[PDB]
């Protein structure tokens, strides 16, 4: 069987230092990570396990990649992120007895596994002090036929509401701070739970609906960049016919290659920016899908 895990290169400003952990079970030095709990998304697992193992909270930025290796039971699949420490301090735990903070070249030496070393090379290849734009497709909301009444008003269904609730921890893992949604009830409702958590209002965005994108895709592009330019990490909840077009455009111009792709309801594109420039685009499946 495949064991799914997530973790990070945890970093702080000293130029940058990264955490390497020691485990007496293997007398090994490695990166903080662990297994996904039932129902848990990779980002949320990563944040948890980082804090379990290092004693630090972190905000996840760019996704580093996936690595896969044999273990006695089968196969270990681990997703890694760059993650900046937001606080805390190490104290020894059950698995991890020591942690060191190292500049990257020394950390590469301290590491011992090829997969960890690969992830660390991925970390250094781009800027890590990134800002993050979270582009979310609204949750499940039945079919446009099944709900007559102004389709603008069609609500999230039971699943979609559960997706919205699950997106709170997902989006908070990336340090979401400001909320925007296309002018459709289902788009707002997707991020209402996060709005309440953050105690933030949701900015309504008539230029980012499907109808508006179809009429004037250029105004949508410009408005996306306007939003991305504001301070904070914005969530922008919009629709299925809008997202691929915006993401594809921006990735092509920035020469950013996504490691994964898709467009499902409740999915999230994590766009990482350095000094306003796009440097990563990471598609996350819906929180209730694999
Ligand atoms: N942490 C880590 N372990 C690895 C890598 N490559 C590699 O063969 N291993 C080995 C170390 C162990 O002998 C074996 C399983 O270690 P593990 O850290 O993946 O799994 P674990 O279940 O003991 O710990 P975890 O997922 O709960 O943190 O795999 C790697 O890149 N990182
Ligand atoms: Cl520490
Ligand atoms: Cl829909
Ligand atoms: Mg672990």
């Amino acid at each position: 069987h495949t064991v799914r895990a997530a973790g990070a290169v945890l970093w702080r400003d000293a130029t940058v230092e990264v955490a390497v952990i020691h485990r007496p079970r293997y007398d090994d030095w490695s990166l903080p990570k662990g297994k996904l709990d039932q129902g848990e998304t990779e980002p949320v697992a990563a944040a948890r396990e980082i804090h379990e193992e290092t004693g630090h909270t972190a905000v996840l930025g760019r996704r580093l990649g996936r690595v896969t290796y044999p273990i006695p039971q089968g196969t270990k699949r681990v997703w890694y992120w760059a993650a900046k420490s937001t606080g805390g301090d190490f104290s020894p735990n059950d698995e991890v007895d020591k942690l060191v903070w190292l500049p990257v070249d020394a950390a590469m030496d301290q590491l011992q596994y090829p997969d960890d070393r690969k992830v660390l090379r991925r970390f250094v290849k781009r800027p890590v002090d990134t800002k993050t734009v979270l582009v979310v497709r609204h949750g499940t909301a039945g079919r446009r036929s099944r709900y007559k009444g102004d389709d603008r008003k069609r609500p999230l269904d039971k699943r979609g509401r559960a997706q919205a609730e699950a997106l709170v921890a997902q989006l908070m893992a990336f340090g979401a701070t400001t909320l925007y949604a296309a002018d459709r009830v289902r788009c707002h409702q997707t991020i209402e739970p996060l709005a309440q958590e953050l105690d933030q209002l949701i900015h309504n965005e008539p230029l980012l609906t499907e109808e508006a994108y179809a009429a004037d895709h250029k105004a949508a592009r410009k408005r996306l960049l306007e939003i991305a330019g504001r301070p904070g990490n914005p969530v922008i909840c919009t629709q299925g016919k809008v997202i691929p077009g915006l993401i594809e455009w921006w990735c092509e111009r920035a020469k950013v290659r996504p490691e994964t792709t898709g467009n499902r309801k409740g999915s999230t594109w994590v766009l990482s920016l350095s000094d306003g420039e796009l440097v990563g685009a990471d598609y996350l499946s819906p929180p209730d899908e694999k």
